[PDB]
């Protein structure tokens, strides 16, 4: 009776294979395509979350190569405002910036929120980011088709999708990009609230195949608990990666420093937890994450982490990272040996953790 | 040697594919059918157990939309006394009420009980459910046939059962509609001291393709232990399902509240452990879960699971989700994935724990 | 370059399918066959180590229907006098006795030991188990012959095994049933330390089918938890069942009683551990189980998971148990449903622990 | 999209099978083959590491029948000095000698340093060891052949790999043997940070199959937990094995003994750990592993375990194992059952631990 479509693997679940190698990690390029008009100098986009990304999250994701996007969870001034304050923002040789050297930024806009959209254009937002927890629906594809009718120049990305068949209407109604992740993010309940999702590496990889026939990239949304993950969602077809947790314990992030028990916390939720939305049915939880320190430091890390793996693939830029990547899957003993075992740290790493 | 039929799944194995939508979680309707001529305003009733259910469980079930069946760890004469009151009991718009207008209710029955039967059926319960162990059995398909030749216009529910061989017999018996389950309860030791059972999502799948072939609805009892576990019951192809013990930490259910090292409880215990049967072998244990509340805000958060999930699916009521509804199967890496990871609550959200 | 052949599955990873079922559990009939020429009432015997059975043990396994098996970590007079006390030795209507009414016993012995079967056998042993870590070797199946040269019609076990090119050699030997278990033992090592072994649901699969062809019955030896491997062991095919930690904690067992941290214990440990064989490279532990108090009480409940089964599965005796029963292959996801899950037991049941 | 081209399985998915056996664990030759020129009284070598292996490691290697390879994370003065040390050093009947009658000692070199050669040449070392991260890569390729063009007839070791392709590679630039692992490492995180790496039991496949085509052996290195891994690698068909974490809480070992909370533990590190290689970007971590005693019984142990290997395989020497070994794929269930279960240790092992 029941129509069971796929096995579905997350990243856990696979490996990169090393092939032959003539690239040094310090050699590669990394420089990829953020919309089918904006490029990054570097894959990693900062979530549109109320205790990851603002202005100066933003600020410096742009500084290093890549681009905050800031989160709607505020009224439309204060938003334009911290829009603004990114663009009238060297050191940053790799700086992401628009035609006339400020810094990119994109901000976030929910279903029906036309107003919203004409303010943050003329703040001259690079990207708007079209949020739902439902991407596949006609209330996003009407507001896509509503914002490209009167913005046609605009970049606007919609999410979030999980599905071939969703990746083919959102760029049939013409976005330029599609954020993929139906529950794979760390604060995310949706997959166990509803019933409902598709593990992450199988869902970037149906969106992929289906999106490159329409020359429109796939952002990997969610779901990225070490510099790893970000090879892989790379090497699986996506463009580009949005972070939310490894980047909630930044100095950038909104919220204060706080130490309990001896160890130094930043606190981070969901956009659908209670606290966040304020009887509602949430789909997140707030909690806390540990102090790691500056956004850049946290990136030198996660960016050395995808440079030796493209060392290890033998890939000189993202493409020839896409095109000669091979993975295998793993077993859960497979995972085990992965990870440190056998052996109690005692200096942790600044890249890996617990 | 061995014989193996099947590899079969349970619920944290799978999940639901989002599809293309035009429904809102508000909109969606949510009217089932607890057998082939009672229908239900919302799919749940909770479990015929003497630490859930009894007339104030059963009074609010009802009041709310669905049923709540009457243990039967009692005399006579207080069973149809609780059936009594249930019937003499707005703000509960979607009520399940009879033709009267009273509140619809269940009870429990044995084999070999017909005193019992006769006096609920005159207290005018409008479902009697026949509870074993082991319903794919002579003494439960004959009990169904002396049942239903003394009272044809009586609806009865039999099981447990967990195969299609067994939906089959009992449906041919004349039952009116069949309970899926052996193993999958949360205070169950049927699969670890006796060897026997099916998992639960592949014998709902298995007994639903049956049972359809007779226009017989499948009630998914045990097992559920968040409200995605009801979504993907419901779209496999059942029913109904029951709730044991998300609803035993109710203010409704019986049993007082106490307090231990500073969180409150309340006690739950299978019908086949030693306390609920006063050697004997039983095949339950008895144990504590949380205090949650009332009865109104457990359903509400179960619901708007459903709700949201359906929303995801794209489909306006039930039979419509269930046609629609295309599932993966996923791994362990992916099970992880899908529950809160890498973050520590700090909240916890009134739909998902520990 | 590897040749894998087979993928091979342990008791955690079926459960048996319920079928029609026209038996009650306490109707069941578990008489069964020990050796090609003695039958049991009742398919358990007592494991032939030194922390597990000594003449106390063997009474009461025999008093209920099975059979004990005396160590071998004695001199040869004190097995022969430990022998002699069970077959000198109503309340226990189903004994199991030889034909002059003696109580029936079992010895171990070892390679290259005539003088200890000369003796046991002229004390009347029954039956004789000769054990070896590696039962498919020159030593055991020439030791085969010696003793069936000498000693025709003494019933003769040997062990262990775990293919089916073994249990062919073993019975071409002339063994009058063979012991399967290579690493499923509670206190073993063997699989960890050498590498070598068969899951256990597996090699009885194997050793079924082939032992079968020379009607030869097979023990399952090593890897019971719960009642319910006996059931599943049993309906895999194999005759009996031998058990170690669960009589561990017995009264009859060798060993006394104490108390740690406010549990009680008994001692438990392999015979291939350095305690038991006081440089020597060891393939068992020394360890603890928990005091269950008396052997006919952990009888009675590992039973009534055996006749529970079979109910449930539609089977009179042992052999119809055989023939009717079908399996399904289950998931991680499918074993931590079965358990007990989402309650927290209060009051521990005398069949389920931890 | 995504290409995967392989299930690929490590060292705890599998058991060897028993087989008829005429052989005893005390009675079978572990003699083997380090490089083609080079042969091995015991498969053992002690990992490259500056935490495992300086001269009193390596002396004990050698006396014991295997070998030590100096780590390189020093100038090549004392290098000299440690290799000088080992070849100037019976009880030891089974030590590994040069035709001089001095032990055998190797020393691990990287890229572009061949004035190191030079000096490690004068000083009569055995087998140089050429350590990369990336063995398949043109810095390495193009070493093998500098070296090869100048030093003909020293024994080249060059790694770390895990294809096929990459085997071919360094045996057609004419390498001696090749070393296997990316990833497995105990202190490895390299599978974590880059996403890169194959399962050993694989990878030790795919590159016994190639690399047998030319003559070269393989080296199984990293991943070692147990002694039964040991087996199961040389089964597979690699030649020898490198230990780090099991040699590292040695005596000889470099570092002291300290205790914590009442056990003792010596410090290991990876040599991509921040602390040996005193920004960076680490692949390895700094701990601490406990307190095991002298190489001697250590090694003891371990070869008990190969020697029992064997024996239950029914293999005279390590070749008749290679072509006599026939494995079963497991479960989790399976490797629970593996392990010791349900019993508490109490008296633990020496070659078994939590
Ligand atoms: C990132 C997520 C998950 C998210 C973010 C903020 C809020 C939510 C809340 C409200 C908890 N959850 C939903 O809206 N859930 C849902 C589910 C299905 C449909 Cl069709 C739907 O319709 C779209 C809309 O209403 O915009 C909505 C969730
Ligand atoms: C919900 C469960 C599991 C349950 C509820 C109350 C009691 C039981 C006890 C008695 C522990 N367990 C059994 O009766 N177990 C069993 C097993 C097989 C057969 Cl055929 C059987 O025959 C039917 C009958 O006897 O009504 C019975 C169990
Ligand atoms: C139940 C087990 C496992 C067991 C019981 C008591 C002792 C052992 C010790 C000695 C630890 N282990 C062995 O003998 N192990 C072994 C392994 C292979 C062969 Cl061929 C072999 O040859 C037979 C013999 O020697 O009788 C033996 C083990
Ligand atoms: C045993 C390991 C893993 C290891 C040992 C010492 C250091 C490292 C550090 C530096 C952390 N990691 C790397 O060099 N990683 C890497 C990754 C890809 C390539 Cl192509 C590469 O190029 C070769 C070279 O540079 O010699 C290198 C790692
Ligand atoms: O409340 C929520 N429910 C579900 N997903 C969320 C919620 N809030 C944020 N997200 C998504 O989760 C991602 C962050 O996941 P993370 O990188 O694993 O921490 C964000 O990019 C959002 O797409
Ligand atoms: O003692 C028992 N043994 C086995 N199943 C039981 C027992 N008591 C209740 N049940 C079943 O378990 C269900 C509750 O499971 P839960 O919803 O997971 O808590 C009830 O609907 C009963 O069908
Ligand atoms: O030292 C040992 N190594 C391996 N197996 C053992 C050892 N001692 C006893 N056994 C076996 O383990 C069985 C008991 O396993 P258990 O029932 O799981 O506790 C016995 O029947 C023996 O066959
Ligand atoms: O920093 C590192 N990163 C990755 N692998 C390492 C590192 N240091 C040592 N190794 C490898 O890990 C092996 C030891 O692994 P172990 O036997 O599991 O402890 C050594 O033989 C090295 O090949
Ligand atoms: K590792
Ligand atoms: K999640
Ligand atoms: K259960
Ligand atoms: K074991």
């Amino acid at each position: 009776a029941m129509k069971i479509v796929k096995r579905a693997l997350t990243f856990e679940d696979v490996l990169l294979r090393p092939g032959y190698s003539e690239v040094l990690p310090k050699e590669v390029k990394i420089h990829t395509k953020l919309t089918k008009n904006i490029t990054l100098n570097m894959p990693l986009i900062s979530a549109a979350m109320d205790t990851v990304t603002e202005h100066r999250a933003a600020i410096m994701m742009a500084r290093l190569g890549g681009l905050g996007v800031i989160h709607k969870n505020m009224d439309i001034a204060s938003q334009v405002r911290e829009v603004k304050r990114v663009k009238k923002s060297k050191e940053y040789p790799d700086a992401n910036k628009d035609n006339f050297g400020r810094l990119r930024v994109g901000a976030a806009i929910g279903v029906g929120q036309m107003d919203r959209v004409d303010a943050l254009v003329e703040a001259g937002v690079d990207v708007v980011v079209l949020d739902s927890a439902h991407g596949h629906s006609k209330g996003i594809i009407d507001t896509v088709k509503a914002i490209k009718a009167k913005y046609p120049n605009l970049d606007l990305i919609a999410g979030n999708i999980a599905t071939a068949a969703a990746a083919k209407a959102l760029c049939e109604a013409g976005v330029d990009a599609v954020k993929v992740g139906i529950g794979p993010g760390s604060i995310c309940t949706t997959r166990i609230v509803s019933g409902v999702g598709v593990p992450q590496i199988s869902a970037i990889d149906e969106c992929v195949e289906e999106a490159n026939k329409f020359g429109v990239p796939v952002i990997a949304d969610g779901g990225i608990k070490y510099s790893g993950d970000i090879a892989k969602a790379l090497a699986v077809g996506a463009s580009s990666v949005m972070i939310g947790s490894l980047l909630a314990g930044t100095d950038e992030s909104p919220g204060e420093l706080f130490t309990y028990q001896g160890r130094q916390y930043k606190s981070y939720r969901g956009m659908g937890s209670l606290g966040a939305m304020q009887k509602l049915v949430p789909e997140g939880i707030e909690g806390r994450v540990p102090y790691v320190g500056s956004i850049r430091s946290v990136v030198h890390q996660l960016l050395g982490g995808l440079r030796s793996s493209m060392g290890y693939v033998g890939a000189k830029d993202i493409e020839d990272f896409q095109k000669r990547a091979e993975f295998v899957e793993i077993t859960t003993a497979g995972l085990k040996e992965s990870h440190v075992h056998d052996v109690t740290i005692t200096h942790e790493a600044p890249n890996y953790k617990v």
